């Protein structure tokens, strides 16, 4: 409350920290349904029913240019991504699989980083 703070966490290396996880998930083989926007003229379906499409090159972009205000932003647009995927696709397929060790593969970078 009103000059009443815990203690101060270190978050100056978050910038560099979140780019390097990203830079994993980037090179992961199992990036490919996510490395670029999803094709709204081309993927009947896609626009009507996923509201906040959310794709790694967006990410990255939103990241180089200051649209993070904090970590936790960071990681609801990552985790946006494959909430997405679920949404729209079936868990027994390619990308539904991919999407499903994605996150599992984020999820524990996320906590070895910053947990």
């Amino acid at each position: 409350s009103m000059s009443v703070k815990k203690p101060k966490r270190d978050d100056s290396k978050d910038l560099a920290l979140c780019s390097m996880i990203l830079t994993e998930m980037e090179t992961h083989e199992d990036a490919w349904p996510f490395l670029l926007p999803v094709n709204l003229k081309l993927v009947p379906g896609y626009k009507k029913v996923i509201k906040k499409p959310m794709d790694f090159s967006t990410i990255r972009e939103k990241l180089s240019s200051g649209q993070y205000p904090n970590l936790e932003t960071f990681a609801l647009d990552v985790r946006l991504v494959f909430d997405n995927c679920e949404t729209f696709n079936e868990d027994d397929s390619d990308i539904g699989r991919a999407g499903h060790n994605m996150r599992k593969y984020f999820e524990k970078k996320w906590t070895d980083t910053f947990k």
